[PDB]
């Protein structure tokens, strides 16, 4: 039933061989964990979703990896309570399509829909709406967690077991296997957005636009920014902001089915600067999800706290003068954090960059880690495969508190991964 498979993260780096169990039968998963628990802990077990983490959080060299994607039943959707009850292997695209006809919207969508609900919880994912909706864990009402002793515990965010609930959110699979969850969805009358677009000429303008108060008027907001040009052009951005449309805001063509989801010689001169400004400046444009949201590399994402604006500008300056060129760059201002110890988002300047693998890059991102740490920020474990334990621990000062929860729920270290070992979360 288990196959020896070479597994990697999305970045296709640091591979390890594991026995991969792939079964639609939940009882076989219970017994596999029972087999691991009795085997003297060994090199343990980890759950795998769709393999979309860039890191090593869903591989376990010389141990067991449980593929959760065959557990992909939607058990119920209720439009009155807004609740969805789903197997942990359901993906967000499947969930999005099943939920729309009930006038229900997935409360947090990331930059891809090909992620499992189990992965969304364990990485406590965020999206364009973080500053208004928080992260994924904010909307989970219950989950069923297969723990180290082969018992399935029913966890809720408040009441008895809250501590373990909140350790599982952002816990990277290290408290056990999420088998099943109940999610509160966002009500919607349409599958469309009304969107405003803005184009800033500089890092100073981009920052200015995010702190001038206009952010409170939009439920969704993010930006593509320039990380390659010299100042003054460094940090200029195309900002995309909006909210879900109501039926009366749609054009007539679309109002019958409101919830249906189905390089030239001018480019780098004054004329195209104008073109790009015109095309990226608009108000009240009706967009579907695809238009608004879903249009040898090292991914790197960090957040710097809100008040550390001058420090944020400095990190961006360090990035462009490094000789490492990142063309695809996402910037967002995060809102309030949640109570999960290992949750990534904190209020502040969030940035995702992507560097081509090249001489000197590993040592340069270590230096970046140091800057991010010193400025009170942290890195995202769904993007990272190379930070040290000591860096991570200083970035997440509630780690000891989390570790304490993990010891009670897994005394024999049944649940283990390459990431847990590297980051000394074991
Ligand atoms: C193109 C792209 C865009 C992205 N955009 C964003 C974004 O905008 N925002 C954001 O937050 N993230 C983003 N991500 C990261 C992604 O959302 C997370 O890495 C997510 O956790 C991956 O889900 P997965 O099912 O593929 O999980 P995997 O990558 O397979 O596993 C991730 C972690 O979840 C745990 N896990 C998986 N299933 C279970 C389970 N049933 N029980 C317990 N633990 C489990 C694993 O053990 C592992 O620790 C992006 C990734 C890609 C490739
Ligand atoms: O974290 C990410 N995006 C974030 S963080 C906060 C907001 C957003 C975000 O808004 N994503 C996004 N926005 C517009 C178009 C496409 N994606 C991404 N990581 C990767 C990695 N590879 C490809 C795309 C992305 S988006």
């Amino acid at each position: 039933t288990t196959t020896a498979t070479r597994l990697t993260g999305w970045g296709r780096t640091a591979p390890s061989v594991a026995n991969v169990l792939r079964t639609p039968d939940a009882e076989m998963i219970v017994k596999a964990v029972a087999r691991v628990a009795e085997s003297g802990g060994g090199r343990g077990a980890i759950a795998r979703g769709l393999g979309r983490s860039y890191g090593d959080n869903a591989q376990n060299g010389g141990g067991l990896v449980i593929d959760m994607t065959p557990l992909n039943t939607i058990h119920s959707i209720d439009a009155d309570t807004k609740l969805v009850d789903i197997d942990a292997g359901v993906n967000l695209d499947q969930l999005m399509k099943a939920a729309l006809p009930f006038g229900l919207w997935v409360p947090v969508l990331p930059g891809t829909r090909q992620v499992t609900v189990g992965g969304a919880i364990a990485c406590d994912i965020h999206g364009k709406n973080h500053h208004s909706a928080g992260s994924f864990g904010n909307h989970v009402r219950s989950m069923d967690l297969l723990t180290a002793d082969g018992e399935i515990r029913h966890l809720t965010p408040t009441g008895e077991d809250a501590e373990l609930f909140w350790a599982t959110v952002g816990g990277n699979g290290l408290t056990g296997i999420i088998m099943r969850a109940t999610i509160e969805m966002t009500p919607t009358s349409t599958a469309y957005f009304i969107a405003d677009g803005d184009v800033t000429a500089s890092l100073d303008e981009t920052i200015a636009l995010h702190s001038d108060g206009s952010e409170a008027r939009y439920t969704y907001s993010s930006a593509w920014f320039d990380a390659i040009s010299a100042p003054p052009k460094l940090g200029r951005a195309a900002v995309s902001r909006g909210r879900l449309a109501t039926v009366e805001q749609l054009p007539a063509k679309l109002r019958s089915e409101p919830l249906k989801f189905d390089a030239n010689k001018y480019t780098f001169g004054p004329i195209g600067e104008l073109w790009y400004r015109k095309s990226g400046t608009y108000r009240g444009k009706v967009q579907n999800l695809t238009q608004f949201y879903h249009p040898g590399f090292l991914q790197y994402q960090f957040v710097i706290p809100t008040e550390a604006v001058d420090e944020f500008k400095k990190i961006i300056g360090v990035i462009q003068a490094s000789g490492h060129y990142s063309f695809l760059n996402v910037f967002k201002l995060f809102g309030p954090r949640n109570q999960a110890p290992l949750s990534f988002p904190i209020p502040g300047w969030n940035i995702c960059v992507d560097f081509p693998i090249k001489d000197g890059l590993g040592k340069f991102v270590s230096e970046l880690d140091r800057r991010v740490l010193e400025f009170g920020g942290r890195l995202y474990t769904a993007k990272d495969s190379r930070t040290t334990a000591e860096t991570f621990h200083a970035m997440y000062p509630r780690v000891d508190e989390w570790i304490s929860v993990r010891r009670k729920v897994d005394p024999l270290r049944v649940f283990a991964s390459d990431m847990a070992r590297r980051l000394e979360l074991l």
